[PDB]
């Protein structure tokens, strides 16, 4: 049915909204595994 | 419709392969900052 493409796409779709929350996660991780490893570094030249 | 159950069941397969790569990414990535932020820190106390 329509509801268990529904079903199936909102775990999809909400798969996808939660890559792209996982991906902020992980970009903006990735971000500040540069501010952290530059900050490091910050500390390090300090 | 009828298939779509599957191919959003699939997509969502991939989906959350793919919001789980981010996630583990995440995960990874949060270890690697705590790392660097443990490390930050060593090198702020220091």
């Amino acid at each position: 049915l329509k509801l268990d493409k529904e079903n199936a796409l909102d775990r999809a779709e909400q798969a996808e909204a939660d890559k792209k929350a996982a991906e902020d996660r992980s970009k903006q991780l990735e971000d500040e595994l540069v501010s952290l490893q530059k900050k490091l570094k910050g500390t390090e030249d300090e």
